[PDB]
């Protein structure tokens, strides 16, 4: 969970389930469908959340992405395409990542985050759990 309250992506996690294994997307790939977002808008990026568990007498909580649009999120004023620690810059090709997207954030319960799904065609990054 979180002990800050955090920006609220739109859209479900990615969930690493293998060790070592890269998150990635093809360039033109990787922006989450949401019903009458224009693919102009389609740009952002995705956000690791590191996760820590606690120390128990058993015997490694992998990381979970979340998705922001340009102009968002923790990294709301960051650059496009930025090398930044963290961050996963995705854009559709019909975007102009000059700009940020000019879509409101999340919240109240005014609305549950979308189920993370990508268009046919997607090359799904391997090793990762898209929740939902
Ligand atoms: N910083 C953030 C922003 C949104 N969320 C949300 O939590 C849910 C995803 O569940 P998991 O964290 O268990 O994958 C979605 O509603 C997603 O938007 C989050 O867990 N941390």
């Amino acid at each position: 969970e979180f002990n800050v309250v955090p920006y609220y992506s739109w859209f479900s996690g990615i969930t690493q389930f293998q060790k070592g294994k890269e998150f990635e997307f093809v360039e033109g790939q990787g922006v989450p469908i949401a019903p009458g977002v224009p693919a102009t808008e389609a740009k952002g990026y995705w956000y690791r959340h590191n996760r820590r568990s606690f120390k128990t007498a058993d015997g490694q909580l992998l990381p979970r992405w979340y998705f922001y649009y340009l102009g968002t999120g923790p990294h709301a004023k960051d650059q496009y395409g930025t090398d930044i620690d963290g961050v996963y810059w995705v854009a559709s090709n019909q975007a102009d990542v000059n700009t940020p997207a000019d879509i409101v954030d999340r919240d109240p319960s005014s609305d549950e985050a979308i189920p993370t799904r990508f268009p046919p065609g997607t090359v799904l990054p391997q090793g990762y759990y898209i929740e939902g």
